[PDB]
């Protein structure tokens, strides 16, 4: 109702139109210049072009998701210094164009990851799924990573071998593409061989080293963001665990603390993605929001559901997953009101993030799962929750 409601739109080629976005009840658009090569400067011309198209539809461009971080920066090799300078200039250009919140991530090699993009739920809608056994089967029988076995239980290893033996040729190829070709919003994509040799760049990069590399990026980027009035909002790892023998360092409350300890500036902030942090039961989403609320500049309000094997999860309906959406939204609302009591008024933009593929969208080739109807539904659900919290607690 007064909640800042935003919606990820991929641009002119997105099958979801800006008219769909408005009718969904979003007033803001989340987007990026996906056609601009990784690490290159986003020009004022290109930024203003996307901005104009959005304003044309009676919308505003609210949040950038994402400005991609080149792999050279993550490995601290090659042309990292130039890429950093370009990132800095991109932020200057964005700010000069009046776009002041930037979502980004530091997931190395792979971005957000699923094994199944067409998982049929009991109601017939399709969800995204990370099947731990499918993922083990890929790692040990397709990628054949030495020695991936350490990441798994004896039971999971046995189940993987069995799942792999039931897979058709096409099952194996589709599983592979699902994991490495890049899901919607990802700025990296690989063939199996490209992927395998890219992994080698990380043989001596452990959690501590990757943090060092991230610190270099942050200490260079944040003062620029602060100088120009842009706020940075880091997106968590998805899933928030170390996969493929690579570290993942934006997964827990300790990682959040590490980022604040590393760069104190308030320009160094967070995207509270409840779908990603909520994958693992030991993340206390409400406490995360209570402790880091002043630095939360963007939220993704969706839910996953852990299955019998707690590392297996699929995307749930927004109000029916592991995320206690009531408590999460209450905490966000409480944070917005404490800003207002500090004499400010600084709303936290949200987007529904992912939705199930349902109704008319089932007959379509969609961006997984950035179909419109399921995301409209999640947005409507959270809108209702937030409105009632506002009235129950802040009227
Ligand atoms: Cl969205
Ligand atoms: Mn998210």
């Amino acid at each position: 109702s007064h909640m800042e409601q935003t919606w990820r739109w991929y641009g002119p080629n997105d099958p979801v139109s800006l008219a769909d976005v408005r009718q969904a009840g979003a007033t803001g658009v989340v987007t990026a210049l996906h056609h601009i090569p990784n690490g290159e400067v986003w020009s004022v011309e290109e930024i203003l072009k996307r901005k104009a198209i959005i304003e044309d539809a009676g919308l505003v461009w609210s949040v950038v998701e994402s400005v991609p971080i080149h792999e050279d920066i993550k490995t601290h090799t090659g042309n990292y210094e130039q890429w950093i300078a370009n990132y800095q200039q991109t932020l200057r250009n964005l700010a000069q164009c009046g776009i002041r919140t930037v979502c980004y991530n530091f997931m190395p090699v792979l971005d957000w990851t699923r094994t199944d993009l067409e998982y049929v739920l009991p109601d017939g809608s399709k969800a995204l799924r990370f099947d731990q056994i499918e993922f083990a089967a890929f790692e040990m029988h397709i990628l054949k990573r030495p020695g991936a076995e350490a990441d798994y239980t004896e039971e999971e290893i046995a189940q993987a071998a069995e799942r792999f033996a039931t897979m058709s040729d096409e099952d194996k190829a589709r599983l592979t593409r699902n994991i490495i070709a890049g899901l919607p919003g990802a700025e990296e994509g690989y063939t199996l061989d490209q992927f395998r040799k890219h992994l080698e760049l990380y043989k001596d990069i452990d959690k501590a080293k990757l943090r060092e590399n991230f610190a270099v990026f942050l200490k260079a980027i944040i003062p620029v963001a602060e100088e120009v009035g842009v706020r940075m909002a880091v997106h968590p790892d998805d899933p928030p665990r170390p996969i493929l023998g690579l570290p993942r360092i934006v997964s827990t409350i300790e990682d959040m603390q590490w980022m604040v300890d590393t760069v104190n500036s308030m320009a160094n902030g967070f995207t509270m993605c409840t779908g990603s942090y909520g994958v693992r039961a030991d993340n206390d989403l409400v406490d995360m929001i209570k402790q880091f609320g002043p630095r939360i500049y963007f939220t993704h309000l969706r839910s996953t559901m852990r299955e019998d094997n707690p590392k297996t999860f699929h995307e749930a309906a927004h109000l029916n997953g592991d995320v206690d959406m009531y408590e999460v939204v209450k905490a966000i609302v409480e944070e917005e009101h404490r800003r207002k009591a500090e004499g400010k008024e600084d709303l936290i933009p949200m987007r529904p993030d992912h939705g199930h593929q349902m109704l008319d969208d089932l007959k379509k080739k969609t961006n997984p799962g950035y179909s419109a109807i399921g995301r409209l539904k999640g947005l409507a659900e959270v809108r209702g929750v937030e409105l009632a919290i506002q009235r129950a607690f802040f009227s």
